[PDB]
Formats: structure tokens, sequence, C-alpha cells
């Protein structure tokens, strides 16, 4: 007659105020339906008291007792309605019905009832494909999806839970200045791009195609994760940095209270040793801000001290070695761009009518390949390259027209030595050339050198290459390939897969905080005059460059084996465990990556069969088919005309699509994100911009390379002010919040009632622990020291599955969470 229940919730910041007629719940039957096929609904039941029995209850949570009038004739409850009559919203954690037990995992904000068009509804933790949904819950299931989709119009509000798409037309700020106008990215052949979450603020006054400014960029409510500890709200750091800290830094420079430029490498090392001295009010503006205050140690008066980057913890000069420059292409912050080179000289697909003759000027006989001839090096698969020539050439002219920005389209040739390490053997610095060019600067090839002015020119050549790499890493490897590429799948999932769906349960953990960090990025990171535009080389051309690269983005090539084969760094080999043979045996990112990839694959292959017996069961899943069709045709719609999209009519295709999504969101993003401050915290190792081309002989700039090489280097790379800003942002992005959920973990042990699924997940977690033990053995193997540690003696731990909180250089989160 009465059903004992327990409600756990978190107030928005006492208890007794939740009693009386403040909160009511109504159970919904999953087995007994009304004359309309819908499950019967019980009476409005209010919380009756504060339960304080079980210790297992933390996180500022509170338990409440409640009893429901439910006769056996009403069936078995499978869902419930809830209404909040209080003025302030609260966070609902769960509902548990005892006597067996029926569990409901909610984790959702419930605002005042008058703000909702339909009553909030929650389902029990059972998993069902569409054809398996109990009949009394079928309509409720579809109605909730319709509610989540909205109608495509209106300004979204804080409490809204509406998922929809829009183009990137909210980055420019034309109403403030024509100089801040930016092209709309997405929806055109000129500028294709993944879609982002719709906000609906309306058009600007000067341009109907651009969305007006807003103080808060909306995301569906539960996508905006709250945090028990203020220090864990890392995503709010970019806004404070751009709006509050940046102006404070600028004032210190405008008033000439600190030198405007770094004058020696020691001035840079000072940042994490004794620190930098700044005006009292500048320190007073920073020291009290949440998140920001954790980025620097201070005396509370004039000093800011950055943490010592991992790359200099053993040797502060090792970053300058040719060995470390090449090693970071396979074990650094951006380990996924290097390609095999099977012909020589390297070729270009760009139009010589526009850029001039595109033939490479690197001559084979000038290279030192440890005694090998070029044909021998090519045939033995020992020649590789880091090729940014075709990628940057189209933008060099416009970038070089900017004040304080000068770059080259670079290409680096690498040789795999018999000892298994890579060595750089040539760098080509290319410039476009057309009829009436005003500039007399020309392209050139630079070779390795350890002494004299030649060693300075070679060090500068490496810096021009790393500026290309840093820009490609930040905009493409990181922003486009993880953050931007994933959002369309998050939106499609909430719009078409019910919370009851097995694939929804498989994929959603891998979306945690993604839409939230992306919206904050559109507002302060990739906006006109935002952090990236003001600290990286391309300035106002940064985001559009990523649209150009997107023209060639291929979903199926994001799979690790396919990526390795496409780049020519591995070959298909059925006789091997992973199905591929690596051409660089000790390629840390790839070797550790294949272990994680295989573990995720086994998990997906064991989960899917639990809900789909045959290929026809996949083809006949209505939600699944609608989900995929929209993700492709709308989410990544500008590429819907491509032949490579999987079909999702077989068990094989379903496994493939889920495996790739999970890989991108977890391991791929971790590998390109958590090494940012560890490697880039020393601006000389990862410069974000270059300001001048190589000097002409006979000029004072040339004389400087000879007499003051550190100053020549510093005048070429990112200036001191933008360096302070960029170091601050990458320190934030490289930090693991203490409430992170890692691969092999879930936020709740009752995400599903299915014991088989829970068992398979346990095996997945145990396998990851097994893999970590193996990776530790690899880092401790002296024979692998050259590529896994290098002269910087930094063990490659970026793909270790686990980690404690902080700037740890390890740990794989489930999602793109920062
Ligand atoms: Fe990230």
């Amino acid at each position: 007659h009465k059903i004992k229940g327990t409600v756990v919730l978190m107030p928005k910041n006492n208890l007794n105020a939740f009693l009386g007629r403040s909160v009511s719940l109504q159970l919904i039957s999953a087995t007994k339906a009304d004359a309309h096929g819908k499950g019967k609904v019980g009476k409005d039941t209010f919380l009756e008291g504060i339960n304080t029995s079980l210790p297992t209850l933390g996180a500022g949570e509170s338990a409440f007792n409640i009893h429901f009038e439910w006769d056996g004739s009403m069936g078995i409850p499978g869902a419930f309605y809830i209404k909040n009559y209080m003025q302030v919203e609260f966070f609902l954690k769960s509902l548990t019905l005892e006597a067996g037990t029926i569990r409901f995992v909610c984790n959702s904000w419930v605002y005042n009832t008058k703000l909702y068009k339909s009553v909030r509804i929650f389902f029990a933790n059972h998993t069902y494909v569409p054809s398996e949904t109990p009949a009394p819950l079928v309509s409720y299931r579809e109605e909730e999806l319709k509610s989540l989709r909205g109608n495509g119009t209106g300004e979204r509000k804080e409490y809204d839970r509406i998922y929809d798409y829009d183009v990137y037309n909210d980055l420019g700020n034309p109403d403030k200045s024509e100089k801040l106008a930016r092209p709309v990215l997405g929806g055109s052949s000129t500028f294709p791009y993944p879609r982002r979450g719709r906000t609906g603020r309306g058009p600007t006054v000067t341009d109907p195609n651009t969305e007006k400014q807003g103080e808060v960029f909306y995301v569906p409510r539960d996508e905006n994760l709250g945090h028990l500890k203020s220090k864990d709200a890392l995503e709010i750091g970019t806004k404070s940095l751009s709006q509050i800290v940046q102006p404070a830094f600028e004032s210190a420079f405008d008033l000439k209270s600190t030198p405007i430029e770094f004058h020696s490498f020691q001035d840079v090392h000072d940042l994490y040793e004794g620190g930098i001295k700044l005006p009292r009010d500048v320190i007073s503006t920073i020291i009290p801000l949440p998140v920001i205050k954790e980025l620097y140690r201070t005396d509370g008066q004039h000093i800011l001290k950055f943490p010592q980057p991992h790359v200099v913890q053993v040797s502060q000069s090792a970053w300058m070695t040719d060995e470390e420059f090449a090693r970071e292409m396979i074990a650094g912050v951006n380990p996924c761009v290097i390609r095999g080179l099977e012909e020589f000289p390297p070729k270009s697909n760009l139009d010589p009518a526009i850029y001039g003759d595109q033939s490479s000027k690197i001559t084979a006989d000038s290279l030192d390949l440890d005694g090998y001839t070029m044909d021998e090096a090519l045939g033995s698969r020992r020649l590789f390259m880091l090729d940014y020539h075709d990628i940057f050439m189209p933008y060099v002219r416009q970038i070089n027209q900017l004040n304080s920005a000068k770059t080259y389209a670079t290409r680096t040739i690498l040789f795999l030595r018999e000892d298994g390490t890579l060595k750089p053997v040539a760098i080509e610095l290319s410039l476009p050339h057309s009829a009436g060019d005003l500039s007399a600067a020309v392209s050139q090839v630079v070779l390795p050198a350890k002494e004299g002015v030649e060693s300075t020119i070679w060090l500068l050549a490496k810096a021009y290459v790393i500026v290309n790499d840093s820009c490609y890493h930040q905009l493409m490897s990181h922003w486009l390939n993880t953050h931007a590429a994933m959002e369309p799948f998050v939106i499609a999932t909430h719009r078409h897969l019910s919370v009851l769906h097995p694939i929804y349960k498989l994929l959603t953990p891998h979306y945690r905080n993604n839409m939230n960090i992306n919206a904050l990025a559109r507002q302060s990171l990739i906006n006109a005059n935002g952090i990236i535009e003001t600290t990286f080389l391309p300035s106002k051309y940064s985001v559009e460059m990523s649209s150009a690269v997107y023209k060639n983005w291929v979903f199926t090539d994001q799979a690790l084996p396919a990526d390795l084969i496409k780049r020519g760094v591995a070959i298909k080999d059925p006789s091997t465990p992973h199905g591929v043979r690596l051409l660089i045996e000790d390629y840390p990112y790839a070797a550790d990556g294949l272990e994680i990839w295989a573990a995720i694959k086994t998990w997906v292959q064991e989960y899917v069969p639990l809900y789909y017996a045959r290929d026809d069961d996949v083809k006949n899943d209505s939600e699944l088919q609608h989900w995929w069709k929209e993700a492709v045709e709308k989410g990544h719609g500008d590429l819907k005309d491509k032949p490579w999209w999987p079909k999702l009519q077989t068990l094989e295709d379903l496994v493939e699509v889920c495996l790739i999504i999970i890989w991108i969101a977890s391991a791929l993003h971790a590998a390109v994100n958590f090494g940012q401050y560890p490697y880039g915290g020393l601006i000389m190792n990862r410069p974000t911009a270059s300001r001048r081309l190589l000097p002409e002989k006979g000029t004072p700039e040339y004389e400087e390379m000879i007499n003051n090489h550190e100053k020549a280097y510093l005048r070429t790379i990112t200036s001191k002010l933008p360096t302070l800003i960029s170091l601050s942002v990458i320190e934030i992005l490289s930090t693991h919040a203490s409430d992170e959920v890692y691969l092999g973990q879930r936020d709740n042990p009752h995400w599903t009632s299915d014991s088989k699924a829970l068992q398979a997940f346990q095996k997945f977690g145990n396998k990851l622990k097994e893999i970590e033990e193996k990776l530790v053995r690899r880092n401790n193997d002296p024979s692998l020291q050259g590529n896994r540690l290098g002269p910087v003696q930094l063990p490659y731990t970026l793909l270790y599955p686990s980690s404690e909180e902080g700037l740890t250089f390890r740990g794989i989160p489930n999602s793109i969470s920062i």
C-alpha cells in the first residue's frame, strides 16, 4: 500500500524548508496503463522529513524520506514526475524505492515549476532499445525527446534544456567595430564547419547574419556542471583572464613598470624561479580571483611566480637539442602530424600559377642520413617529414601583411636512425611569390649546425617550424578535431536517443562538460580579439584557417589504426595483435595509443551484443537511425555529400561509430591537451607566434644573430606580454579538476540495472589498470629511454589511464572537459 522512498538532493549553495508543500513527486507505472496506453500516475506526494541514517552520503547532499500510496494494482513504477514549488532551484541526485529495489539516477537541476512548459520527468535505471520499451512508457519516452528538441526558435534561457544546432556566427563583434567583423563559419562551400549549440540571441544591428553579444552564452542546463570546490571550475578561468587579468597586465606595460621585452633566456626562466615583479594594484586584481589565484605563487604584494614546467625539471637547456625537437613529434604535445616520406624531393599540390614554382629546393646529396643513400633510406622506410607547406602557403601572404606577424610555410625532413630515434636533417622555409610582390624576402633551406651564426639560423628555423606546429596543434589537432568535431554528436545524442537507450548510456559519459567549455570558448577563447587571436600568429585569420582544414576532415580516418596507415607511419599487418605494424617501433603516442584503442574496442564489442543480436536489429532501431542521419546531415552537414560516412545498418558499423567517438573524446583529447603547459610552459620550446622573417646579411639584425643570439631569438618569437597571457591559459587547460571522471570510471555505480553490462564495464576497468602497469614497465625500460624520456628526461605518461588532481602530465578523462 505504501512505498518507502528516499530522495537525495543538493541545495543551490535549511533542510526543513524543503518540507511542507515545497516539493512533490508522482510515481508513474511502467506496467499498468490508462485508457490511452500511458502509464498510470500516482498522487502528488511531498517530502516528509530529513533522513539521516546511512553514512554513505556526502557532496553537500541531503536525504529526505517520502512514502507513496501505491497498491499492487498500480503495477511496477518505472518513472516519476517532480515539481519544485520553492523559488530557488535545487539539484536532484536520485530517488530510491525500497522493496526488489528500484533506482533512479537523476543528476539534474529542478527549477521552480512555473518556469516549465511540461513537468520534469525521470526514468528508472533500466535500459531499453525502442522495440523493448514497456508499452506504458513508449509515449512518455518520445514526448521527452520532442521536449529536448524544441522548435528551433527563441532566445534560450538558463533553465532551458533544449538541444539544437547553429553555425559559428557569434564570434565577431561588428556592432562594436567593423574591425571585429568575422566570416560566418559553417553553411557555405567557402567556409564549411561543424555546427555548435544554438543560443538564439538574435542578430546584431549592423549585420543580420551575425549573432548579437551576450553576457552569458547558453548551454542546456545540465551541461553546465556545478562544482563543490570553486577551484575546480577551471572553465571560468578564460573569461577572467581575457576580461580582468589581461587589462591589468597591459596597464603595467603601458605605464612602463616592467621591461616590455624579454632580453635574455634567463628573463624567461625567472618567471618560475624568483618570479616577475608587478605594480601593487596589478597583483591585487589577480590574487583574489577563483581559479586564476591558483596559477601563480605570490608574496601578496608585487610578485607572481609560475610553476616550473616539466620540460625543464631535469635540464633547462635540453629543449634546444635536435634530439628533443624531433622526439616531441612522436611524444610531445602534438604527436600526430608526422608522415612517412616515400619519394624525394617532396611534392606540392598547390597551384604554381598563384604561388610561383612549388618545387622543393632541398637536395638529397646535402643531407646526413648516417651513411645511408637516399634510395636506401626511402626503401627501408626510414624517411619522414613534418609537412606544413601546403597547409600554410595559402595564408602566408595575408598573415605577413599584419603588423608584428611574419611566418613561413615550413617542411621538416626527419631520418629514423639505426638506434631507433629520429633526427632532423633539413628545414625548408617557403614564401609565396607573385608578379608585383613588394617584399624582397625569399624562400630558403636551412641545415643542422652546432656552431657560429649557422647554428643561430638553424635554431631560428626550428622556431619557425614550431610556430607552424603550435598553431596547427591549437586550432586543428586540439580545437577542430576534438572540441568542435564532437559537439554535433553530443547534440544529436540528446535530441534522438532517449536516456533509456543503451547507446545513450554508452556514449554520454564521454560528453561531460564539452558543450560548456565550448560555449565559454566561443565567448573568450576563439572570439574576435579573444585569447587565441591576441596570442597566436594568425590573429584574425585563426578560426577561418580551421574551416579550410575541415574541408579535408574524415570521420573514419580519426580511428587510430586508419590514422597511422594514412600518415604512412604504420602498415596493415594481419599477423600482428593490433592489425598494424609500426614503422617507428618506439613511437610512444602510437604504441601506448594502440593499447588504449584495443581496450575500448573490446568494451564496445562486448556491450553492443548485449542489446543487438543481429544486423537487422540495428537497421530497425528508429532512434539510432534518426540519431545518425541527423548527426551527419545536420551536425556535420557541410560534409554530408562525402562517400566515407558509415551506414549504421550492421553491428559492425555501430561498433565502429561508437569506438571512434569514445576514442576522440577520451584518449585523443588527453594526448593533445595535457602536455600543453608541461612542454609549452617554456615559451622558447613552444613559441605561439613569429614576428619577423630571417635577416639579410649586412643589416644590424643579422649582426645581432652573431653577437646576441638569445635576443635575436626572443625578438622573433612571441613577445613578453602575450607570453604572460598564453602561459596562464595553457596552465589552466593542463590542470585536472579534482572531480574529474576518468576512463574506466562512471559518476554513479547504478547507471544501469543490467548486471551483464556492469560486469563488462568492470572488465574494461581492470584491463586499463593492467595496461598502466605495462606502460610503467615501458617507461622503466632503459632500451626505450631515447624516445620515451629524451634528453629532457620526461617519462611519457600522457596515456596512463589514471591520475590525481592537478598539473600531472597523465590521466585520461572520459571526455573533452577542459
Ligand atoms: Fe581541450
